[PDB]
């Protein structure tokens, strides 16, 4: 048993989802809600500033994401994809439960944002830029000590998502089960039956993904959703869930890793910077910040053997604590989702020791050197 007042916190990493916004496509049906772009107005609480650069960096990437979201406009004049006053508040209560944890209860971080002690990646998509905004917002309360500066990759090397235009390897493992997905047993019957009391046309194509969106979105607004989507909201997310994990199952170890490994070899680093002592200081950061998506969240949780079978809810968080006994000198990671402490697969307690915390991870791990060997045929 370890008494934790030993314990000394030496590294935190936080991914996130960024928090509620409107529909990436909403559903074929004459009768919609309506996505007022008064949803739009920020809180004043919530206001920082910001500059985006490239990794490098270096001029913001373009985002072919974002010119893919405004070819969209719902009803009521909202653009697909785009966050909300509701999803920016959010972000900003998770901030100041991050301030909670690592400013007030412990003098880990300072009130105020200091360049040095951060380092900030998001994916270049709007939304999570400015859910980043709102986290640091509440974080930092609004104060910093110098200009913060988010960094974003260009879409083609991006690996905070699963990426498969760029992963060529990955495209071909998944794409027959991607393929006959929403024609598995009981997802397809179950699709069936939720279009079929919807009204929905037999001809519309639509899917779990698109469902679960829908009903997530308009639920996180309180907007009037048709009586049936309502009726069948936890099979529909219980059905996006299986869709995604028919496409990508926890048995198949390759796809994971070429999905997730590379990430992960991102989060694993950071833990590493730690064995080294004297080198490079000025590197190393006490806190890293990581705006991710729910298509990432799904297979990160489940090489971490914490998945729980539920989509990863809006302004969600995987939060990675990295301590260091002050009498024995070993190290130990404590991992949270949503709040809630987790035990990962490979370790004990909850409280794990980083070797065998480290070895559970590298199971899935991927080298740079290697993922870009599979990104490609030839």
């Amino acid at each position: 048993p370890v008494d934790r007042s030993l314990l000394k916190l030496k590294m935190v990493q936080v991914v996130f989802r960024h928090g509620a916004r409107s529909p990436l496509k909403p559903l074929p049906l004459e009768e919609q809600v309506e996505w007022n772009p008064q949803l739009l107005e920020v809180p004043p609480q919530t206001q920082f500033d910001y500059t985006v650069t490239n990794l490098a960096g270096g001029p913001k990437p373009y985002s072919p994401y974002d010119s893919q979201y405004h070819e969209t406009t719902l009803k009521g004049g909202m653009f697909a994809g785009q966050l909300t006053k509701v999803g920016m508040q959010q972000m900003f209560a998770l901030g100041e439960r991050l301030r909670k944890n690592y400013v007030e209860d412990i003098p880990f971080l300072s009130p105020t944002f200091n360049p040095q002690e951060v380092f900030i990646r998001s994916t270049n998509i709007f939304r999570n830029l400015e859910s980043t905004r709102c986290l640091l917002a509440g974080l930092f309360q609004c104060q910093k000590e110098g200009p913060i500066i988010i960094h974003t990759d260009e879409a083609d090397s991006e690996v905070l998502y699963p990426n498969y235009q760029s992963c060529w390897s990955l495209r071909q493992r998944t794409r027959g089960r991607r393929q006959t997905a929403s024609l598995q047993p009981g997802i397809s019957e179950d699709l069936k039956k939720v279009k079929d009391r919807m009204g929905i046309d037999s001809s519309d194509k639509v899917d779990f993904f698109i469902l679960l969106d829908n009903v997530a979105a308009e639920q996180a607004h309180n907007l009037p959703s048709c009586p049936m989507l309502k009726r069948f909201a936890r099979m529909i997310e219980q059905r996006a869930v299986d869709t995604s994990l028919y496409i990508l199952p926890k048995e198949d170890r390759e796809s994971l890793q070429m999905a997730v490994g590379p990430f992960l070899h991102i989060l694993e680093s950071n833990l590493l910077k730690a064995m080294d002592s004297a080198t490079a200081p000025d590197k190393i950061r006490k806190l890293y910040l990581y705006a991710a998506h729910d298509v990432t969240f799904i297979p990160l949780l489940m090489t971490l053997g914490i998945f729980d079978h539920k989509w990863p809810p809006f302004a969600v968080d995987l939060t990675m604590e990295l301590y260091q006994h002050l009498e024995s000198k070993e190290w130990f990671v404590q991992l949270y989702y949503h709040g809630k402490e987790q035990v990962p697969r490979g370790c004990p307690d909850g409280l794990c020791p980083l070797d065998m915390f480290l070895n559970a991870m590298s199971v899935y791990t991927l080298s740079p050197e290697k993922y870009h060997a599979l990104c490609s045929q030839t």
